[PDB]
């Protein structure tokens, strides 16, 4: 019909709005190094907070003991256990417990959230184990992640600056996080130290260099999306005291909250941001995370069911119902490769409650899902470019020359399980870099990295019992 032109016409706005051209994304990049910057010489009301995590040492393999860690993410959190041995023997026993966030702890009070994980870690501390042991009178010690921005005041204390992702929690903006654990440990009540706590981002990099030493930075692209990377003490303006005997100092960016004119974004990027749970805050990242993607793409096809009756001749009641298509759903549709999208449909007719779809509508919808997460993707590797430029890891010496070697560490399902993703990922970081610092740059998976990461910064921390 001539609806087929009236949805054309929304599917070009989209590609023309989303277009992120390589000469638009070096631009990015240039943004956000401008922006690091601003951040690192403390910049009243810089985007990007990049903050001073207190971790000026990186594991270096000949850590040994039994420490704890928590793992508090957007979605769930983890119980974590290692018995250390040494640069040898490194992880002699891993025991580890997951569990989900409900729903009304990422909106209720702080209490009733630090008391849920309070608990689960009382019961895990429980079933130790004859594999960890612990030094007859002795305090047992842990690493926390807290996926959220927390301006540090030492290794193992902080202040919450603002929720994110899916967490909007009265009162406590401006509270201590460990404190805040603390307590709830000992309604527990437990005894246990919290020796560091650390942001995801920070996290992943410490388990990351665990394992390869060649490790600059940590990305994180799952429910949320940030980053961590290794400076040099001497470039950060806003440092006072004395730098550190190593000279470097690791920055969580929180790049989440990026804003930039140079950003392509759209009336369904405005929309999403006035109905989200942190309006005008997190800009950049509600163009690339995970919380987000689906509900980009429900937008759009929310667009082509009322302009286009693409979906019937009256639009299905649960396509105007936000949040009801996810991210793993976008991306079981985006992966579907049989000739008639029957898969692709499936999922279409349990997400849309209808009882059948047109087959153009589902190229449509594949084509809608493309759009959509390469946007994010080609903005993540702007972003990954951009951290290298701060590290002058952009170029390859020189004369030419020995290359260096820089291995970012990556984390999240975005990355791990979405696999058109982390392909446009690559593909683009190492078109942003060329044939040359590309073969110089490696970008790994390093699962369940923020955890042991914790851990192990924990111990080189502790009050040696
Ligand atoms: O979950 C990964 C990232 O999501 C961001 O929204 C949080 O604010 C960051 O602290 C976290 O590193």
């Amino acid at each position: 019909e001539e609806r087929r032109r009236r949805a054309a016409a929304v599917i070009e706005e989209v590609e023309q709005r989303f277009s992120t051209p390589t000469a638009l994304l070096r631009g990015i990049a240039d943004a956000m190094v401008e922006e690091m910057e601003r951040g690192l010489r403390a910049d009243p009301h810089a985007p990007l907070k990049m903050l001073i995590s207190y971790v000026d040492n990186l594991p270096t393999g000949d850590e040994h003991g039994l420490f704890y860690a928590l793992d508090l993410g957007g979605t769930n959190f983890r119980v974590i256990r290692v018995q250390l041995g040494g640069r040898e023997k490194r992880v002699v026993s891993q025991q580890y417990e997951e569990v989900a966030i409900p729903p009304h702890l990422m909106v209720g009070t702080s209490m009733e959230l630090f008391d849920f994980i309070a608990a689960e870690l009382e019961s895990f501390v429980k079933t130790e184990g004859e594999d960890f042991h612990l030094p007859e009178g002795r305090q047992r010690e842990l690493g926390f992640t807290f996926s959220f921005p927390v301006h540090q005041t030492s290794i193992s204390s902080g202040t919450l600056i603002k929720w994110t992702k899916g967490f909007s929690i009265n009162g406590t903006v401006g509270e201590d996080v460990v404190a805040e654990l603390s307590r709830a440990m000992e309604r527990q009540g437990l005894d246990m130290k919290v020796t560091a706590l650390v942001n995801d981002t920070v996290g992943t990099l410490a388990g990351g260099r665990y394992v390869d030493n060649d490790v600059a930075a940590a990305v994180i692209l799952g429910t949320g999306t940030n980053a961590a990377y290794v400076e040099h003490a001497n470039a950060i303006p806003k440092w006072t005291g004395l730098l550190p005997r190593s000279g470097n100092m690791v920055i969580n960016m929180e790049w989440g909250n990026f804003k930039s004119e140079r950003l392509p974004r759209s009336d369904y990027d405005n929309a999403l941001d006035f109905e989200s749970l942190n309006p005008g805050e997190q800009i950049y990242e509600k163009m690339i995370s995970g919380m987000y993607l689906g509900e980009i793409v429900r937008r759009i096809l929310l667009k082509l069911a009322h302009d286009a009756s693409l979906f019937g001749d009256v639009v299905p009641t649960k396509l105007e119902q936000r949040f009801i298509l996810r991210t793993p759903d976008m991306s079981a549709m985006h992966h579907d490769t049989s000739h008639d999208l029957k898969h692709l449909g499936a999922k279409l007719k349990d997400i849309l409650g209808v009882a059948d779809t047109s087959l153009e509508a589902r190229y449509i919808t594949l084509h809608v899902c493309d759009l959509v997460a390469e946007r994010g993707a080609r903005l993540a590797a702007a972003g990954i470019y951009g951290i290298l430029k701060k590290l002058g890891r952009d170029r390859v010496p020189s004369d030419g020359s020995q290359k260096q070697r820089t291995v970012i560490a990556l984390d999240g399902g975005l990355y791990e399980h979405y696999k058109k993703f982390r392909t446009c990922l690559e593909a683009t970081l190492a078109d942003l870099l060329g044939e040359e610092a590309a073969s110089s740059v490696v970008v790994k998976l390093a699962n369940d990295g923020s955890g042991i990461g914790a851990a192990l910064l924990a111990a080189s921390h502790s009050q040696y019992a």
